[PDB]
């Protein structure tokens, strides 16, 4: 049960002070997925956005605090449900290995409160991939039922065999909002990837 | 308390089918194909791209069990090489999406064995179940379950519809895919169940 390494897995960088306060970029050792175009390049509060918050003693978005450590990342789509998906990726150094099953933990957040007045009840589903080159081995297309102001953890699993046709190609995983809900944004911390024989 | 929300020919029992091993290769009835990237054409031959129906029971050269229900399983062989795509059955139901209400989505899902003269079926494609609401996934199980060479494990998909979902009152769905992403590429399903349940 060895660990694959994932850079800012528990969004803990960068350091943020004030409780609630939170960046509106693509949280650094991660991209932004993107099929659909529904974040643009530069961002502000109230576009279609991603980036890290902190979720400290105190917060009005959660019955709990953060996860892991401060922080967690967020995706925040403007779009009507239906406009299509967007998230967080990671290509990691470590690549597919016959003979191995690998385990990848994400927790799930479904924030709730209000923002400028605005509700953030309700939820937009979420999908959690693993990846090999850019074929999706597994994937938890929202499973998992969350309510207003709490996380869960998400499991998702994978055997390769000596068979796979992708062993070698480097390993991705992507954490998607999927817009099919309203209020449309949730939160992702505590990326785990672990590794062992069968 | 927990309804059974009907499903046609959801075991695959349609058609019978009398000797051993044997199957069809026409979309079983009650299931439609969902063939998003033209995999499966609509003649089909022992040489194309297929699903249909499967008998498996005593004698059979493809598993180390007998079909998890009943007498068939359905299933899907897709020709095209890994990556080409993805094609399955779809069944839209009677049904519609209601509010304040949990669904449980079970099927039987296997990996069939066996080496037919030269041919291997060691191997898996990789398998997707999905719920849906008119032509939206609400859940789905992108599979998360390992299966062996000859046998079947069940996977579930649940999901719970609050009163401020989107897609209430539209019809729900079910989809079986092959994901194409491994060879030999065919799998069988059996046993389809959707329960409700509230809250
Ligand atoms: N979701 C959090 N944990 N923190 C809030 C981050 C702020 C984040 N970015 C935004 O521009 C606002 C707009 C409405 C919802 N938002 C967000 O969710
Ligand atoms: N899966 C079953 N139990 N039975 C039917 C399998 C038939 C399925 N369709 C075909 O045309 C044959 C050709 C060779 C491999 N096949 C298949 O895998
Ligand atoms: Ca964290
Ligand atoms: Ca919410
Ligand atoms: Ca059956
Ligand atoms: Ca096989």
């Amino acid at each position: 049960v060895v660990s694959i390494p994932i850079n800012n897995a528990g969004f803990e960088d960068p350091f943020i002070e004030v409780v609630d306060d939170y960046t509106v970029d693509t949280p650094p050792g991660w991209t932004t997925y993107n099929p659909n175009n529904l974040v643009p390049e530069k961002r502000t509060t109230w576009t279609s956005n991603n980036g890290v918050g902190y979720v400290g003693p105190g917060t009005q978005f959660y019955n709990q605090l953060a996860p892991e450590g401060r922080n967690i990342g967020y995706i925040y789509l403007a779009q009507k449900p239906g406009s299509g998906v967007a998230g967080f990726e990671q290509i990691l150094d470590a690549t597919l290995e016959p003979d191995t099953k690998y385990t990848l933990k994400v927790d799930v957040g479904n924030f709730g409160g209000e923002f400028q007045k605005i509700s953030l009840a309700g939820f937009p589903g979420y999908r959690v991939e693993l990846l090999a080159g850019d074929t999706v081995l597994a994937a938890d297309h929202n499973n998992l039922y969350i309510k207003d102001g709490e996380f869960k953890t998400s499991t998702v699993t994978f055997t390769a065999t000596p068979d796979n046709p992708y062993l070698d190609q480097k390993l991705g995983i992507r954490l998607i909002n999927l817009l099919q809900g309203t209020f449309s944004g949730l939160d992702f911390d505590n990326v785990r990837l672990t590794v062992e024989p069968a």
